[PDB]
């Protein structure tokens, strides 16, 4: 089955999913320079004040916090969107190296992370639902650098040692997703897809321009998680990202001069 190694890695998923080499296929290069603000966009609006976190899962390819989505309480609306997005989970990307780990690259720089915050269209009803419509995501992503600690994802750090291997959960109740969120809602815009299989185009995708500072400890213990299930041989959890796809017949919108 598909995964990050050499042999099932983002090289080998278009046998299994065609859609890999299809016209809206993410992550990509944001070239900056080339990105054209876009006066028509509106700030975006982040309202997570009454986000329910309700646990974290090791799926095997990341860790996903996931949230009660049942209910209007966390939700994504303005900048490109039409209508209201949903929060269901945030996961992250990550390198083995502190020199790479993003699946957005800017000018092609690679940041050492980036979270990405996913976002179901209310809409369609579900998640189901969502992801069998073009318009069905907008995924926040945001980039992690390495520097200062990042207080809030703390709680999250904490809690690896015990979903370490792939099938593992914990409770993971009351955390509060805007301790991940930087300073500045600036950002590009685009359409795309999920950044692994069944790589459905259904996303549009809202990436901030300004980093999230981590320390060097905080990305270690992303990495002593496990791609393996307990009991199996030990493969370290580190690089698990999509490199950047062909922007095809895409522009990308800053929301910002
Ligand atoms: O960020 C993602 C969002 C939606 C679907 C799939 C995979 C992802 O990494
Ligand atoms: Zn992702």
């Amino acid at each position: 089955h598909w995964g990050y190694g050499k042999h099932n890695g983002p090289e080998h998923w278009h046998k299994d999913f065609p859609i890999a080499k299809g016209e809206r296929q993410s992550p990509v290069d944001i070239d900056t320079h080339t990105a054209k603000y876009d006066p028509s966009l509106k700030p975006l609006s982040v309202s997570y004040d009454q986000a329910t976190s309700l646990r974290i899962l090791n799926n095997g390819h990341a860790f996903n916090v996931e949230f009660d989505d049942s209910q209007d309480k966390a939700v994504l609306k303005g900048g490109p969107l039409d209508g209201t997005y949903r929060l269901i989970q945030f996961h992250f990307h990550w390198g083995s190296l502190d020199g790479q780990g993003s699946e957005h690259t800017v000018d092609k720089k690679k940041y050492a992370a980036e979270l990405h915050l996913v976002h179901w269209n209310t809409k369609y009803g579900d998640f189901g639902k969502a992801v069998q419509q073009p318009d069905g995501l907008a995924v926040l992503g945001i980039f992690l650098k390495v520097g200062s600690a990042k207080p809030g994802l703390q709680k999250v750090v904490d809690v690896l040692d015990s979903i370490k291997t792939k099938g593992k959960s914990a409770d993971f109740t009351n955390f509060d997703p805007r301790g991940l969120l930087p300073e500045s809602l600036d950002y590009w815009t685009y359409p795309g897809s999920g950044t692994t299989p069944p790589l459905l185009e259904c996303v549009t995708w809202i990436v901030l321009k300004e980093p999230i500072s981590v320390s060097s400890e905080q990305v270690l213990k992303f990495r002593k998680l496990n791609f393996n299930g307990e009991g199996e041989p030990e493969e370290l959890m580190v690089d698990n990202w999509r490199p950047a796809q062909p922007l095809k017949n895409r522009q990308i919108k800053a929301s910002f001069k």
